[PDB]
Parts: structure tokens; C-alpha cells; sequence
């Protein structure tokens, strides 16, 4: 347990659809430094399921190419927290969202941590980035990236 | 011309000695993303010359190894601004320093920009990082790194 910002009253069905990973940050440089860093991921679309799970579509650079990936994030008793199935138990938290402009989320292993500021459009939203920086102030981050509108329209933010 | 924070009354001889690159930031991700990024440099020591130039010692990761480098930065009519001799005209500005704890500087080409928060000791100085973030608010940065006390004592911040 590191992250203790979490969204009260989250309606998961309302986060469905298209998102842009405007900014990312991580507790360790090596998590994000290279285009093929294991947790450098670019979100494309969120699809909550009827039973309340969250399917995620994203792009990740893997074997010298921008790959699509589908990940299912399973619900827990807490509406703002989900579990991804990997070797270690990996937990996704929704910290804050207004549904229509921005969504802040972090993923952590259950010590290491990656967070992103998601936005609805290919636009630099200073206000969402402010909320992002405010939430991160509380956290031990050592690398922060942000992307411009041109990169946001490219595969793997090229 | 992008950077317009600059230190009034800079005494260059007073910046002599040992420094740690606690944090770095750049206008473009590719300037700093990989360990061999052209402007990922770790400052070791500053040596102003008698005629008022500034010699810099630092480490840079080049051919799969941490290399030492010596750079001379030549004075200009402005005490806080220096010129490094490369293909393009490259300008170094000292934005702020208290001489004994921290020093903020940026280097720019004369469009692209790299800045660092230098500290005297292998210690996370929240106050200097605050001054760093305040100065950068004004600037279009897209990648920010910071290093912990263990990394600060290693060659090339390994
Ligand atoms: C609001 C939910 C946002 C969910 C996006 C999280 C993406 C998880 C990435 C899975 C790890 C990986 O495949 O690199
Ligand atoms: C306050 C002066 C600080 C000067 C440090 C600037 C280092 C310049 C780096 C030169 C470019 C390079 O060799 O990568």
C-alpha cells in the first residue's frame, strides 16, 4: 500500500471509450526510460464489462515494433481498485476522473508504481496535468514523461 | 531565447567544487530517455578559471561505459551566461544558486533545452527541487528525472 488517493463514487461504466496517455510517471526511472520499458504503455480504449470488470486496450513497444495489447482488469470489493493477473499481484487504482475530460490512475505491485494522466482528446490539458502533479506530490516518483498533440496521434507516441 | 530566469549578481568563483545532478529535465524526451542520450550528463565538479571561464567535469554514458569528460564554458558579457563550443551555438545559463546548497542551470541551443538541479551533497533536498520545479513551470519540458542518494554516489548514477 502506497497510493491512498482514490476516487469516491466511481461509476466504472462512465469511463468507457477513447483515452490518451497525456503524461506518465513512475517510482523508478527504468520503468519508463526506454521505448521498450516494461511499463511504458499508451492507453487506447477502456471497456468495462457488464459484470464490472475493465478491459483495457493499449499500445506497447516490444520487439522493435508498436504492438497492440488487450488486458483485463478484474474488479474488487472497492469500486476504484482492480486486479491485473501477472506473476506478482498487480493492482490498478482510479484516483480521480471527471469522466468527460480526464482520468488519473496508478498501477502498483503488492513498492513500485506507475501513474498516468489520461485525457479524452489529443490536447494539452494544463488543468488535468495540475491534478496529476498534485496527486504525485504525495508519491515517490523519479521519472515523469509528457507528450505533445502530434505524438498523441501517433502509434506508441512516436 | 526561451529561458529568462537568470541569476542576478552571480559570483562565478563561488560555484567552484563538487556538485551532484540531483534532477534533470528537457524539452524533448529523446534528449534524456536512454542512458546514452546525448544530454544525459552527470556533473562532478565546477572549476571557474582566473579569466572567468567555467570548466566543467562530468560523467556521460557513451560506448557502453561511464566516461569522464571535460568541457570548457566560455564567459560572455552577462555573468550568468556562458557559451560552449559545439557545431551549433550552445548557451548555458545559471538561473539561481545559493552557492552552498544548490545551483539551477539550463543549457539551450540558439528551441531545445536541458536543465538540472545541482546540489552540494548526496541528499534529496526538497527545497532545491521546489525551486527547480518552480523555474521549470515557465518552460516547455517533457521529461523529468530525479535520482536517489544511492545513485548519486555511483558513476553515471547507476
Ligand atoms: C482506469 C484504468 C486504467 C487501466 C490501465 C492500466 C494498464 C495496465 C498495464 C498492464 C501492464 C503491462 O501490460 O505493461
Ligand atoms: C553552472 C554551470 C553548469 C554547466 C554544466 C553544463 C554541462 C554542459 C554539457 C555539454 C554538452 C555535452 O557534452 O553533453
Amino acid at each position: 500500500l502506497i497510493v491512498t488517493q482514490t476516487m469516491k463514487g466511481l461509476d466504472i461504466q462512465k469511463v468507457a471509450g477513447t483515452w490518451y496517455s497525456l503524461a506518465m510517471a513512475a517510482s523508478d526511472i527504468s520503468l519508463l526510460d526506454a521505448q521498450s520499458a516494461p511499463l511504458r504503455v499508451y492507453v487506447e480504449e477502456l471497456k468495462p464489462t457488464p459484470e464490472g470488470d475493465l478491459e483495457i486496450l493499449l499500445q506497447k513497444w516490444e520487439n522493435d515494433e508498436c504492438a497492440q495489447k488487450k488486458i483485463i482488469a478484474e474488479k474488487t470489493k472497492i469500486p476504484a481498485v482492480f486486479k491485473i493477473d501477472a506473476l506478482n499481484e498487480n493492482k490498478v487504482l482510479v484516483l480521480d476522473t471527471d469522466y468527460k475530460k480526464y482520468l488519473l490512475f496508478c498501477m502498483e505491485n503488492s513498492q513500485s508504481l506507475v501513474c498516468q494522466c489520461l485525457v479524452r482528446t489529443p490536447e494539452v490539458d494544463d488543468e488535468a496535468l495540475e491534478k496529476f502533479d498534485k496527486a504525485l506530490k504525495a508519491l515517490p516518483m523519479h521519472i515523469r514523461l509528457s507528450f505533445n498533440p502530434t505524438q498523441l496521434e501517433e502509434q506508441c507516441h512516436i
